[PDB]
């Protein structure tokens, strides 16, 4: 492919997450200083694990939204069958969440944005699963200390999507195109940017796949015992 072609790449995965991207940086960032309360935190970690499953639960649907919403936009994806789509989606979808996360997240005191403030992993305390939160913080951890930009999260999530080793995909040659595609493009702009480096302190393909693993299991749990309707 022509570098006119793997730049059209790079601005169409770029402008497809700009317009799907939840709440813009600037936004996020400004929040930092939006910090709940003793008394509100507090307040959290009164409630049941019934009533912090619920909030988690409409913060994640709302999360998934937009990336669905992502997916769609991205070159190729609607050509696929629909069962092929379904694939992408169910596998990858939660994994761009928990990349996505790195954005709202705030390495300085170790907060993240939840229902319009910033606060700590104690916030949680009611669900009684600290382990699979505290593995979830480290992950954004490790990716806050990228300083990832937009765009470079625009690519690196497109590349979570669109995976050739999905089980059950029919069309694999076309995913298997776009996935190169997607590649070249992911490293023309690293190259362009002088950021070729942030490829190797990416984290390894196992550990994305094996925390979405273990968090959809507990999300899964959940909805078992407490049913909630999107
Ligand atoms: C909320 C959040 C953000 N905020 C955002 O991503 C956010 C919020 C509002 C606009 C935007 C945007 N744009 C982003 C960022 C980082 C985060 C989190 C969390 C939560 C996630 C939801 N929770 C769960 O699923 C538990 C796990 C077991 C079952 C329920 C508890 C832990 C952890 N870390 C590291």
């Amino acid at each position: 492919a022509s570098l006119t072609e793997i730049e059209h790449l790079v601005q169409s995965v770029s402008k497809s997450y700009r317009e799907t991207c939840q709440l813009r940086l600037e936004d996020l960032l400004r929040q930092r200083s939006n910090i709940f309360s003793r008394e509100e935190v507090t307040g959290y970690q009164r409630k049941s694990m019934w009533e912090m499953w619920e909030r988690c639960a409409h913060h994640l649907t709302e999360a998934i939204q937009y990336v669905v919403e992502f997916a769609k936009r991205l070159s190729g994806f609607m050509e696929l069958s629909q069962n092929d789509q379904i694939v992408l989606l169910k596998a990858g979808a939660m994994e761009v969440v928990l990349v996505r996360m790195c954005r709202a997240y705030n390495a300085d005191n170790r907060t993240v944005f939840f229902e319009g403030k910033y606060g700590g992993m104690e916030l949680f305390r009611a669900l009684g699963c600290s382990e699979l939160i505290s593995s979830i913080f480290d992950f954004s951890h490790s990716l806050s200390a990228l300083h990832f930009s937009e765009d470079e999260i625009a690519l690196y999530t497109a590349l979570v999507l669109i995976n050739a080793h999905r089980p059950g995909l029919q069309e694999k040659r076309k995913v298997e195109q776009l996935q190169y595609n997607l590649e070249l493009a992911f490293h023309h702009h690293l190259c362009k940017t002088h950021r070729q480096s942030i490829l190797a302190k990416l984290p390894p393909k196992g550990k994305l796949r094996s925390l979405c693993s273990q968090h959809v299991e507990r999300l899964q749990i959940f909805q078992h015992l407490h049913p909630i309707v999107v």
